C-alpha cells in the first residue's frame, strides 16, 4: 500500500500476511458473491499495481474464474494502448514517459515508474486504474456464476417479505443495469414480483412509500399462520 | 407498610409549633386522631395525607375492577362481521378497563392493533400503517362494512 | 483508527483487513440479530467518521438492510443541521471549526479534520455522534427484520425456564421497549406465559419474587425431553 | 487492552471483534460452560476496565445473563467501598488517587486514568480487581446455567471412562457444595454411580491407585471386547 | 360507484354524465371536489384520500389497482 | 520476520501464533491441492529461515509428504553447495560471510546472520532462495499424491463442463504445466471436450477457445445424453 506523510510525497508499504491472509479468507467464500467488490475496493484504496499483483498472486483456488479474470485484464490492457489516451509525447528533456497497459498492469513498469506517475501533475492513477480492470472482471466472475435473473425472483405463497427482499436485493446488487432501470426495480419490480395477499397491501401504500413501510406492511402477513388470538 | 419500611421517623417534632413527619399508620388512620388529620391540612405548607392514602386507595379500586371484569388486552382480535369502529372502541375499552399506561397504549395502538384485526378488513390499516392516528385509521375498512352504505329515513 | 499514547493525545492507525474479515463474518451471520449491537459498539471504539464509512463500505452482504440504515443515517444528519438536537461536548469549539451533519458523516470533513474534532480540548466527540445514528439504523434492522412477538413469547413443554427468559429478554430488547412498556412486559407475562409444571413453583414461590430467585426456583426436573448435557 | 509494555506511544488500542466472536461462540454455543471462567481469566491479561465492561456487553444477546451478572457485580463494587473508605481526588497533588468501587468498574473513571493507573510505578491493579467480582458473578451464571445434578448424570453403555470423568469434574465445578463434599464426590461417588463393570475395577484399584491407573485401567474395560451393560 | 365496477370506468361514467350537465364550470368543479371521491368505492376513496387532494388524475388512474376484479385494466366489452 | 519501516530501515521480531494457527489448518486442508503454495507464499512474506523452519518442525500432520519436502530441500541445498564452492570467513572487511546451501535452509547460519543477509542494501535473498526450494517440494506432493489425473484430464461422464473446467485448470497449475502443452490442450482437448453448443459458436467464438464464450454456450454434461464422455 502507499503511505504519504506529505502530500506527493508517496512511500510504499509493503503487503502484510494478515491483509494477504483476510484477503484469501475473503476469496474462499465470497469471489462468486457480489460480497468481494467492495471488500476488494476497501483493501484497493491507496493500492499499487504491485500490491494489486500481490493480492491476484495469493490467490490459488478456482483457476477457471481466475484464468477468465487474467484474459479480461489483458483485453482491457490492449484496449486502452488502442485508445493510448494519457500521453505526453518524448520531445521534452526530463518527463515522464507515457503510460501502456502492461505498465499499469504492472510488468513492463518498476515501482519507482509507478509512484513517478502517481507522484505526476495531473496525477496519472495506474493503480485505480488497474483496479477498474479488476473489479469488471469480478462484477464478471458475479455474473457467470450468478444463480438466478432478477426478473425471476419472486415471493413464494406465504413466504416472508424480508428474506424475498434479500435475494432480490442481493440479486439487483450483483445485476450491473442502470440507475432509472434499479430505482423501477425498486419502485415496480419488487412489488410486482411479491405474493398477491402482500401485493394488495404494497399497491395501496401512499405517496413516498419506502421498503420500511413495506416492511411493517407485510408484517403479520406472512410467515407461520396464527396460532393464538384469531379464533 | 412499604411507605413504614422506607421511612422510620426518628424523634419529635423538629421545634414546636409545626407537625410530626407522618408514618404509614398515621396515613391509613390508625395511629393518627381527627385533630392531627386537620392538623396536617390546617399546617404551612399543608401536608396532603389523605391525597396520599387515596392514590393507594384507587390502585385497590383499578385491582377490584379488573377482579370482577373478564377483560384481557392479550385474548382481543377482530370479531368475524364486528365493524372496524366497533373493534376500536372494544380495544380502547380494553386498555381503559385494564390501565395501560400512556406508553403501552401508544404500543398496543402503533403495534398490535391493526395485526389482530381480520385479514379481508386490515388490508388497507396496514397500508397505513403506525403514521395514520386513530381518526386516519377510522375512515378505513368500511369496504367490508356493515350498514351505513344507503341512507335512512329519521 | 486511533490508538492511545501514555503522553499527550492518541495517533492515528491504519485499519487490519482481519478486523474488516471478522466484520463480514459477524454482518453475514449476526446482523438481525441485536448482538450485532455490542460488536460493532466495540468495532467502533476509536473509530472516526472516515473509519466508520470504511466499515459500512466494506459490506457488500444484506444490501436491503445497509440501505435503510444509510438512509437513517442521512435523516440524523439532516435532523442535526435542521433541529440542533441536544449533545456531549461544547457548542462552540474554541480551536476547531463547527460540525455540520456532512462533516460528522464524513463527507465535507478531512480525516485531520475528523482528528481535529477528537483530539480537541474538550473533546467533539464526532465519532460517538456518528455511530449512534448507524446504531438507530441497526436497531431498526433489527426491528424489520425479527417479528413483532414479545405478547407471544412462551415456554415450550420441555423447555428450560432460563432459555424461555433468555428469549424473552432477546424479544424485548429487538423491540426496543420503553421503561413503562419494559416493565410492564417484564412484570406482567415472565410467569403467566410460562409452562404449567414451571409456573406451579413460580405462583408457589409468590408475589415480589425476584430474577435471581425464579431463575434458582424454576429449574427443571431433567424428565423425558430435557437435557442432561449441553456438550 | 495493553498493547505495548516497553513503551509509551501506541500503548492501547481495542479489544479486536475477531476474538469477541469466538468469545460469543463460548457464551452462546457451549452454554455457559465452566470454560468461560478460565476463557475470560485469559482475556482478561492486560484488559482495562473498558475491555471488561466491552466483554461484558459482548455476550451474543444473552441479556438476562448479564443483568443477573451486572446486579451482582454492583453488589461486588458496593462491598468494597464498605471495605475501603476510598476519598474522591487524590490525598496530595500529582499522586495517582486511591480507586473507589466506582472507579474499578470504570464509571466514574475514564480510558485514559484507567491506563494512568496501570502504568503507574508500582501500577495500581484496577482491572485485576474488577476481573475477580466479574469472575464471582459468571460463576453464579455457570451453576443457573449448569443443565443437570452432580447425583444425575451417568457413564453411558459404551461409553469412555474419560467422557464419564469430564462430565462428572464439569458438574463437580458447577456445584457450589463444601470443599470436603466435593473431595467426597471425586473418591465415593464418582466410582458409585459408574457402570458394574467400570465400577468394578474402580472398587478394585481403590482410593490407593494413582489417576493414569484409574483411567487406563477402566479405558481397557470399556474398549472393544465389552459387554455394554448398565446392571 | 357500483360494487363491481372499477374506478377508471366510475371516473369515464362521471364525465360522460358530467357532460350530459350543463351548469357553469365553478359549479362544476364545486361538485367534481364535493361527488366524485364521497360517492366512490370505500376501500377506493380511502386510498384516494390518503394521495391527497393535490392528486392529478393520471396519478388516481395509475393508483387503485385491484379493485373491480380482472377488467380494470383491459378495455370495456 | 522482517519489516521495512517509513524513514528506510528494517526491524525484526518473532513469527506471529497467528501465522501458525493458520498455516496447521491451511496445511490439513490444502495439502494436495496447488493452493498450498499461494497461501504458503501470503504468510511468509518477510519469513527469515529461522521463521521458515519454525513452520516446517511446527507441521505434525502429513509426514510422509513432510519427509518428501524434507529431503527436496536438503538435496537443493546440497546441489547449491555443489555449485558454489563457499570461501572462509568474510572476502572482504566490515561486510558479511557468502551464504552457503546449508546457511539458506538455516541449519548452519543463526539468527543474526539470516537478518545479517536480509538486511544487505540491495537485500541477499536467502529467504526467496528457500522458500523457492521448499515450493519445489510442495509441488512434488502436489503431483505425486494428485486427486486429478493429467492423463485423464478428458471430461468425465456425468461432469458438468463448469465442473470439468475447474479441474482442468487445476490439474495444469498443479502440474505447473509447460506452454506447449496448454497451447495443444486448449485448441484441441478442451475444445473437444466442450458441449455441441460451445462447437456450434465457433464462427463466433475464433481461434484460441475463449473460456467465457464457453461457459456461457454449455449447459451441464457433454456427452450424448449425459451418460458417456464428450471425447
Amino acid at each position: 500500500p502507499i503511505v504519504q506523510n506529505l502530500q506527493g510525497q508517496m512511500v510504499h508499504q509493503a503487503i502484510s500476511p494478515r491483509t494477504l491472509n483476510a484477503w484469501v479468507k475473503v476469496v474462499e467464500e465470497k469471489a462468486f458473491s457480489p460480497e468481494v467488490i467492495p471488500m476488494f475496493s476497501a483493501l484497493s484504496e491507496g493500492a499499487t499495481p504491485q500490491d494489486l499483483n500481490t493480492m491476484l498472486n495469493t490467490v490459488g483456488g478456482h483457476q477457471a474464474a481466475m484464468q477468465m479474470l487474467k484474459e479480461t485484464i489483458n483485453e482491457e490492457a490492449a484496449e486502452w494502448d488502442r485508445l493510448h489516451p494519457v500521453h505526453a509525447g518524448p520531445i521534452e528533456p526530463g518527463q515522464m514517459r507515457e503510460p501502456r497497459g502492461s505498465d499499469i498492469a504492472g510488468t513492463t513498469s518498476t515501482l519507482q515508474e509507478q509512484i513517478g506517475w502517481m507522484t505526476h501533475n495531473p496525477p496519472i492513477p495506474v493503480g485505480e486504474i488497474y483496479k477498474r480492470w479488476i473489479i469488471l472482471g469480478l462484477n464478471k466472475i458475479v455474473r457467470m456464476y450468478s444463480p438466478t435473473s432478477i426478473l425471476d425472483i419472486r415471493q413464494g405463497p406465504k413466504e416472508p417479505f424480508r428474506d424475498y427482499v434479500d435475494r432480490f436485493y442481493k440479486t439487483l446488487r450483483a445485476e450491473q443495469a442502470s440507475q432509472e432501470v434499479k430505482n423501477w426495480m425498486t419502485e415496480t419490480l419488487l412489488v410486482q414480483n411479491a405474493n398477491p395477499d402482500c401485493k394488495t397491501i404494497l399497491k395501496a401504500l401512499g405517496p413516498a412509500a419506502t421498503l420500511e413501510e413495506m416492511m411493517t406492511a407485510c408484517q403479520g402477513v406472512g410467515g407461520p399462520g396464527h396460532k393464538a388470538r384469531v379464533l
